[PDB]
């Protein structure tokens, strides 16, 4: 039908803000902290301690896929990495740290986010 797809039409500029909004909170982790999720080689007993691993590459599957429907599905994803990392990581870790600022500096990021999701509906 003509209305799946204008649906598809807005799912796919959805996307194309959110890739711009992945870009400039990824850009906040020059570390590459985040990039990547946590390696159960390396950290065996991670999935002990954290239930939903997220990182950035792992988001950016999703992303292409069109399989964000709403900001609020990729915040949960982006509150996912940092939350994780402040449970798993001391207060005292470069990790801890990392997403502290990351959370702080992605927040300016998201505020419009909203506004322009918002905005163009």
């Amino acid at each position: 039908s003509m209305e799946q797809v204008a649906m598809e039409l807005r799912l796919t500029e959805l996307t194309r803000l959110l890739r711009s909004v992945l870009d400039q909170l990824q850009d906040k982790d020059p570390a590459r902290i985040f990039a990547q999720p946590v390696s159960l080689k390396e950290v065996p007993d991670y999935l002990d301690h954290i239930k939903h691993p997220m990182d950035f590459a792992t988001m950016r599957k999703r992303l292409e896929a069109q399989g964000y429907k709403n900001l609020h599905e990729f915040e949960e994803d982006f509150d996912l990495i940092i939350d994780n990392c402040m449970k798993y990581n001391a207060r005292d870790t470069v990790f801890y740290r990392a997403a502290v600022r990351l959370r702080d500096q992605g927040g300016v990021v998201l505020r419009q986010a909203r506004r322009e999701v918002d905005s163009i509906g």
